């Protein structure tokens, strides 16, 4: 996250670090949001490579004891079944990991909440991207969790000539574009939290930036659309 500030670790209990097995050690690389004890949501292309995996709940501080992790290996990857890592602007860009064991919750771990089907919100709904990805295009991971308020950028608005065109489509929610804050490499699979009716809910999976670079004027950071794919996340937790 470009352009955050540190979150209170207690504020966002459904993000995720989802980590592989890097030599002796484990890597973040992406985020998530925890939806039932033993599942994750993230990213597709965050699962495209062939590597052992690991979720941490209850982190705040990737390099240092929280007191308050814990640790479970992946179990299952189910990738949507449109997916094409040649081509994350058709969107599918979703993914869920059954965790080999069901998470404990408490103040640090909670479900996070899913928009009811084939909601859209208002442009400029207000919004926070979280994450421990880059914090300036082409740095480092943040060591704590960050979030950084990213309000909606409509469709029509998103997808104008200035803004991202043909790229984005209606499977997307865009958020942010002012060139001061966004998402950048390793907050993707992580959520994108909108303020309706008075509760937070998990309205986006975070897809992708500018390759220009992170926090780029009139390139929002754009994500999946949650509110298009209930039905097939609740086809897959139903079958397996
Ligand atoms: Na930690």
């Amino acid at each position: 996250v470009v352009g955050g500030t540190e979150a209170q670790r207690n504020s966002w209990p459904s993000q995720i670090s989802l980590q592989y097995r890097s030599g002796s050690s484990w890597a973040h690389t992406c985020g998530g949001t925890l939806i039932r004890q033993n599942w994750v949501m993230t990213a597709a292309h965050c699962v495209d490579r062939e590597l052992t995996f690991r979720v941490v709940v209850g982190e705040h501080n990737l390099n240092q004891n929280n007191g308050t992790e814990q640790y479970v290996g992946v179990q299952k990857i189910v990738v949507h079944p449109y997916w094409n890592t040649d081509d994350v602007a058709a969107g599918y860009d979703i993914a869920l990991l059954r965790l080999a064991q069901s998470v404990t919750l408490n103040s640090y771990v909670q479900l996070g909440v899913l928009p009811r089907a084939g909601t859209i919100l208002a442009n400029n709904s207000p919004c926070y991207i979280t994450g421990w990805g880059l914090t300036r295009t082409n740095g480092q991971l943040a060591q704590t969790l960050q979030q950084a308020y990213l309000p909606t950028v409509d469709y029509a608005i998103c997808s104008s000539s200035s803004y991202w065109g043909s790229t984005v489509k209606n499977s997307m929610v865009c958020a942010g574009g002012d060139g001061v804050r966004s998402g950048c490499q390793g907050d993707s699979g992580g959520p994108l939290h909108c303020l309706v009716n008075g509760q937070y809910a998990v309205h986006g999976v975070t897809s992708f930036v500018s390759r220009l670079g992170c926090n780029v004027t009139r390139k929002p950071t754009v994500f999946t659309r949650v509110s298009a794919y209930i039905s097939w996340i609740n086809n897959v937790i139903a079958s397996n």
